[PDB]
């Protein structure tokens, strides 16, 4: 609704991040991502969750090697945001 979440670029705070792949759009949930890059964490506009891979197929990049590269968040690829310490991309082991 009108009032729900505040923060222009303060999204890094929320467990959800805006992701886009080709002609597809959804949202990544760090909480649902922690489990694995196979679990449906990317929720499209239809609300139907999709696996890091599925989401890609929706756009037509199934032939992609790195989902972090194809998937763009706010115009910046996940990998880019991660490097800037913005994205956790799961529990970093080391």
């Amino acid at each position: 609704g009108s009032s729900g979440s505040s923060g222009n670029d303060a999204v890094d705070f929320s467990p959800t991040l805006p992701v886009t792949c080709g002609k597809a759009k959804g949202t990544l949930f760090q909480e649902k991502l922690k489990q694995g890059a196979s679990k449906k964490c990317i929720q499209n506009e239809a609300g139907d969750w999709l696996t890091v891979k599925e989401f890609l197929n929706e756009g037509g990049r199934a032939t992609s090697k790195d989902w972090k590269g194809v998937i763009r968040c706010n115009g910046e690829t996940l990998r880019h945001l991660e490097q800037k310490g913005l994205l956790f991309s799961g529990p970093s082991s080391g």
